[PDB]
């Protein structure tokens, strides 16, 4: 229902969009989102759905906003306010000056020289993973590659028991897109409680796992405090968990039902990398946002303190003022402009681990198996929400077709 459009909020700038079940959702995630820019929407609106919150439309003023911590902070960057009242997740729930010193350390665990570290074994993982799959002729991705691929990798960083995803896993997705049976806080609490052992455990037994550099790392000159690796470490797993998992489906089906691109690929695979590009930035899937610091006008809008914001990392590429057909997959796209990683000083520390395993993935795969489509009839449902995912996607192809490396 409609929270009670507050006195400061102008009657015509109210457009109810529902972030965690937009009512075009049947057209699938991007389309439904991509609603808030039709021709006569404003660049702000402020929606009554989930306790009442602006959105940011464009981005224009998406880039603005998350470039302006001063007025936008992150310290309640998750809608209802609930959620975002209890996000004390570290980095992101703080805002330069003090943000820095503890991004740096995030920084050092998952950063490029990392993702080089792990080259080898994210090759070999997309490679055993898809070889088992090829002879069958047919896969359910989101289970059988998408979450196991990436998570594992993630896991293998972090150091910790594979068994343990079906628990982390169902925990990330109640704070990106809740089932309704637990509370963002909740989910958080469950997820302390799991890292809390551990931090202690490797703090007094250093390893070489991300977890270990976290808890026995420094913040610019000083030693971190438990509570402090715990914030960190936890938002690390979230980051981890579902972003990439989600994305890859997204691309995945999308080259399912595009043979075309799928032969461009084939027929040109320098051009992946550029793909990878442009599936980011047409199939983005991440809205968070800030909170208002003081009353300000923004863009003719009075904005309030305490009011919050939603600024879609996800809208900046699919806004026609920022690219011509949007909604048109163009490997070629000479000037692919997106926020897909965010904006600002939080711009995402693992861009670099995902970027790599997308390019690996599309490269892998399409040598394997460079022929296949979604199964007959299936109807692809997409969910949502801080991340939008897909909620299945039933690959098939003939074995025949395929090749072994
Ligand atoms: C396609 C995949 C990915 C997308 C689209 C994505 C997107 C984002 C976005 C939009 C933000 C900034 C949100 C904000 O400003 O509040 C962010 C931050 C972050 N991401 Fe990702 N991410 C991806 C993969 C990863 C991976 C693999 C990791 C590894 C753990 C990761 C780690 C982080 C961290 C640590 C931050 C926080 C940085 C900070 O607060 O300064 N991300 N990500
Ligand atoms: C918006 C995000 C993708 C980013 C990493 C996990 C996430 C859900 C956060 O809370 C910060
Ligand atoms: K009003
Ligand atoms: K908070």
């Amino acid at each position: 229902n409609l929270a009670p459009l507050p006195p400061h909020v102008p009657e015509h700038l109210v457009f109810d969009f529902d972030m965690y079940n937009p009512s075009n959702l049947s057209a699938g995630v991007q389309e439904a989102w991509a609603v808030l820019q039709e021709s006569n929407v404003p660049d702000l609106v402020w929606t009554r759905c989930n306790g009442g919150h602006w959105i940011a439309t464009r981005g224009q003023l998406i880039r603005e906003a998350y470039e302006d911590y001063r007025h936008f902070s992150s310290e309640c960057p998750f809608i209802p306010r609930e959620a975002g009242e209890a996000y004390d997740f570290i980095p992101t729930s703080m805002d330069p000056p003090e943000q820095r010193q503890f991004r740096a350390l995030a920084n050092q665990v998952v950063g490029m020289p990392v993702v080089d570290k792990l080259e080898n074994r994210i090759q070999e993982l997309a490679c055993s993973l898809i070889e088992s799959l090829r002879p069958q002729g047919q896969c359910n991705f989101t289970e059988d590659y998408a979450e196991p691929f990436p998570i594992r990798i993630f896991m293998l960083l972090a150091g910790l028991p594979e068994e343990d995803i079906p628990h982390l896993k169902y925990l990330t997705d109640q704070m990106t897109r809740p089932d309704g049976s637990m509370t963002f806080a909740e989910a958080k609490e469950a997820l302390y409680d799991y890292l809390i052992p551990i931090i202690e455990q490797r703090r007094q037994k250093p390893g070489t796992d991300a977890i270990s550099i976290v808890a026995n790392g420094q913040v610019n000159g000083r030693p971190i405090t438990s509570d402090e690796a715990k914030r960190m470490c936890g938002l690390l797993l979230v980051g981890g968990l579902d972003t990439v998992v989600n994305f890859l489906s997204f691309s995945m089906e999308f080259l399912a039902k595009s043979p075309e691109h799928r032969q461009e690929l084939i027929e040109r695979p320098e051009r992946i990398p550029a793909a990878c590009e442009e599936l980011l930035r047409r199939f983005s899937l991440v809205a968070d946002g800030r909170i208002l610091t003081s009353d300000y006008e923004f863009h003719g809008v009075q904005l309030k303190k305490g009011d919050q914001i939603l600024l879609p990392q996800m809208l900046s590429g699919l806004d026609e003022r920022e690219n011509a057909a949007p909604m048109h997959v163009d490997f070629s796209r000479q000037k692919v402009s997106h926020t897909t990683f965010g904006h600002g000083s939080h711009l995402c520390l693992g861009q670099h681990l995902a970027r790599r395993e997308i390019i690996v993935t599309l490269k892998e795969w399409l040598t394997r198996i460079p022929d296949f489509s979604i199964a007959p009839g299936a109807q692809i449902q997409h969910k949502s929400g801080i991340v939008s995912g897909v909620q299945a996607l039933p690959l098939v192809w003939d074995p025949a077709t395929t090749k072994a490396v």
